[PDB]
């Protein structure tokens, strides 16, 4: 043991050669977790004239020597490069001095350097790095420091009228390291004893209480939390924004720029993701701008490994979504991450912003994500700009609702494993008759942690006239709460697929929407037959439906359907009528009124489910172009049937676009697989040129024998 001083008496006389400007006292004690009696420290107050520093006697050091101490510079978060404290050593009895730990980033080959692979700041302690005291430890193993050396904490020389930042040090230990360096979770005493930090225990502070397996900061909440151990140089701001609403964390000061997380349980973590903007101006960022380094530590910050360097470039000055998979080596019960932008002097050439930090996920193979939105769990719903947990449109409890004024509206799920048995099933609503606007909400998937998003359902006509997104969540058909069930296509299969509901900008405030009763997974069977919802691996049937998978009607289905369309379409015959209304515009199609589809949005007609086991035919009268004739083949109405409650459809007839300029009669013999105990029909027009364009009419439907 070479040197120990707690300053709790006064200073130990033999320890120190000099301490100009230093006086025993208290500095910034009220955050400190240490005992009150221990708060006595060596303080260097701003107004002291002359040198501000403290120098040790000459000591004999070796590769196993550490310097360990606690420091507070400035008792604030007002970050500054002015008058930092430098920890230095001298090999010539104080004639010359050098930083004990150099700044290590990318070293020149023209010079002698001790830096190796690990990127780290120097033993320089800047004002406004943190309000709290902190422990620093420097190990000599890498420093080629052996023999007689003296050390100093040095700030500067200050004439009268100077006002450098006040600082203080405490609990200085210089001597042999402790075993395992106390795993970076304790203070070493004499190399023989570890004094463990809270939540760490045992001889070497190896054993940890469980750490959280998830971190979120959107910077809309508190800036003092258990989430970050350091937030040096970052302030909440709306400047240099990335997202359309809310604060970001903004680095626009000098000194240290370093954001350090608490220790996390990342043993099953999949990802770190965040938004970042490197540079805030219209031109190209200054080429001297130093990169933001993302690093991790397994040992309480004793050593750091690189995840990614993010360089300033001609394109970096636009907000960007960033996501990385958590590598195996970073996955432990106790891993912290940091974002650090190096600088040799505490000066920076550009600001930067970070926002919406999420760390977590789960690599253990989970195949199910479900929610009724009784709560909004951040671990399941990663991003939801514009979205609020609240009731709307007579929802079952709360829903996730996009109603407030916003420039961005989307919601992203966490990742799940998707396989051949996977399906997506949600309730969705648009504006609930608040607006009559025609709009759609995109449903998308990513297999790369949100780096790219692709439409879940592709434009693919069963006629193969058009094939390559298909608008599904549309505001007329889904005006009020409506269920959709989609088998997940092969291209979505992976061990980590996530989903996004996206309202592309620009959109109007009144074009609102919501989701509820979400199930994405491979449970239940038959996707509940179109007549129920999967809840915790069990089908919950709609009213009037029963059986294990909701395939059994409580009351016998009709065996025929007939409609002359001389009265308003009835829910006894029709489940859906969008874009169609009874009129005489077509003349007689069969007779009197016809159901005329000329709406500017969806044009869709769906029957109730029918028992067609013994039925023989479907027939109807049909006309195109009562107003404007269809201009191409993809505008042909498709007649399809479903035997699974509208989940999947089978083409029966393409009602060819350039036919039926005069009313015609269609008579089709039902195929075997359309003759089931529960089957529905739909007429839908995949494309049209809008209101009163490429219109069609139907009359005298008969599905019978
Ligand atoms: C699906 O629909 C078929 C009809 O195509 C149903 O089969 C029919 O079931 C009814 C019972 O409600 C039987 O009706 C009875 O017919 C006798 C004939 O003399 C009459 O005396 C009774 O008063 C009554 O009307 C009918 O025989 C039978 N037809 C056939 C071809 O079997 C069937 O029940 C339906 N399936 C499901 C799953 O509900
Ligand atoms: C990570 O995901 C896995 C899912 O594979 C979770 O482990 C399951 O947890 C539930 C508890 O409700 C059990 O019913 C399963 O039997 C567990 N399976 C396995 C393989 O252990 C795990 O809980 C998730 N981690 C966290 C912390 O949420
Ligand atoms: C550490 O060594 C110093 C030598 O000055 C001694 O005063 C102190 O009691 C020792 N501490 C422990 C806990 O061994
Ligand atoms: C970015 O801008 C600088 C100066 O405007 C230019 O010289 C440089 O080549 C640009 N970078 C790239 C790769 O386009
Ligand atoms: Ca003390
Ligand atoms: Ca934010
Ligand atoms: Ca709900
Ligand atoms: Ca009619
Ligand atoms: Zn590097
Ligand atoms: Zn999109």
């Amino acid at each position: 043991v070479l040197l120990l001083d707690t300053f709790d008496f006064g200073p130990r006389e033999d320890n120190w050669f000099f301490y100009p400007g230093g006086n025993i006292g208290l500095y910034c004690p009220y955050s400190s977790k240490g005992a009150p009696e221990e708060d006595s420290a060596m303080v260097f107050v701003s107004n002291e004239v002359g040198e501000h520093s403290i120098t040790t006697r000459d000591l004999s050091v070796n590769e196993n020597t550490i310097i360990q101490f606690e420091i507070n510079v400035g008792c604030s978060t007002d970050s500054s490069s002015a008058d930092p404290v430098r920890l230095e050593f001298s090999r010539d009895f104080g004639a010359t001095w050098h930083l004990l730990l150099p700044l290590c980033y990318h070293s020149s080959s023209l010079v002698s350097s001790l830096c190796s692979t690990e990127h780290h700041p120097s033993s320089t302690y800047y004002a406004g790095t943190t309000q709290g005291w902190r422990r620093e430890v420097v190990h000599f193993g890498k420093l080629h420091l052996c023999g007689s050396v003296r050390f100093r904490w040095y700030q500067g020389f200050y004439p009268a009228g100077s006002q450098p930042v006040t600082w203080a040090i405490d609990n200085v230990y210089i001597g042999p390291q402790c075993e395992e360096m106390c795993y970076g979770h304790g203070s070493c005493i004499n190399g023989t004893k570890c004094i463990c930090d809270p939540g760490y225990s045992g001889p070497t502070c190896k054993i940890s209480t469980k750490n959280p397996d998830f971190l979120k900061d959107d910077f809309e909440g508190q800036l003092e939390s258990d989430r970050f151990l350091l937030m040096s140089g970052g302030k909440p701001s709306r400047k240099c924004g990335i997202l359309s609403s809310g604060n970001n964390l903004f680095f626009n000061e000098d000194g240290l720029r370093m954001l350090v997380t608490r220790d996390l349980d990342l043993s099953h973590a999949r990802f770190v993701q965040f938004f970042m903007r490197l540079g805030c101006g219209k031109g190209v960022p200054d080429p001297r701008s130093q990169p933001v380094l993302l690093q991790y530590s397994l040992n309480g910050g004793l050593s750091w490994s690189l995840l990614q360097e993010f360089l300033f470039s001609n394109s970096s000055n636009v907000g960007r979504y960033i996501a990385l998979e958590m590598p195996l080596k970073a996955r432990s019960g106790s891993t912290r991450l940091r974002w650090w932008q190096p600088s040799e002097n505490g000066h920076f050439y550009s600001p930067w912003v970070i926002d919406q930090i999420l760390i977590g996920g789960n690599i253990s193979g989970n195949t199910v994500l479900e929610d009724d939105f009784s709560t909004l769990d951040s671990r399941k719903w990663l991003l939801h700009p514009g979205g609020t947990k609240m009731p709307v449109c007579g929802s079952t409890g709360d829903a996730l609702v996009f109603i407030e004024k916003a420039s961005t509206r989307y919601v992203v799920t966490t990742d799940i494993a998707v396989n051949e048995d996977s399906f997506l099933q949600i309730d969705f609503a648009a504006s609930c008759s608040v607006t009559d606007s025609c709009y759609a909400i995109e449903l998308e998937y990513s297999v790369d942690l949100g780096l790219s998003w692709h439409p879940l359902v592709r434009d693919c006509l069963p006629t193969n006239v058009e094939c390559s997104l298909q608008r599904i969540l549309v505001s007329d058909t889904f005006n009020k709460w409506t269920r959709i069930t989609l088998p997940l296509p092969s291209y979505t299969r992976s061990q980590a697929t996530r989903f996004r509901w996206h309202q592309p900008a620009p959109f109007d405030k009144q074009q609102t929407w919501a989701i509820d009763n979400v199930y994405i997974g491979d449970g239940c069977l038959d996707m509940c037959s179109g007549h129920g919802r999967c809840v915790q691996g069990s089908c919950v049937c709609d009213e009037q439906w029963g059986g294990l998978y909701c395939d059994e009607p409580e009351t016998s289905l009709p065996t025929q359907l007939k409609d002359n369309f001389n009265r308003a379409p009835s829910n006894q015959n029709w489940l859906t009528v969008s874009g169609g209304k009874l009129s005489t515009v077509c003349g007689a199609v069969a007779s009197g009124l016809a159901l005329h589809f000329s709406g500017g949005c969806s044009r869709l007609l769906v029957t109730v489910d029918l028992n067609l086991t013994n039925a023989e035919f479907i027939q109807f009268y049909f006309m195109y172009g009562c107003l404007i004739t269809p201009s191409n083949r993809n505008q042909g109405v498709l007649l399809e049937y479903s035997v699974n409650g509208g989940i999947t459809w089978n083409l029966l007839m393409e009602i060819f676009y350039d036919q039926y300029s005069k009313p015609g009669f269609v008579n089709i013999l039902l195929p075997p697989d359309a003759k089931e105990i529960a089957t529905r029909f739909r007429w839908w027009q995949p494309r049209h040129d809008g209101l009163d364009q490429n219109d069609w009419a139907i009359d005298n439907v008969l599905i019978s024998r």
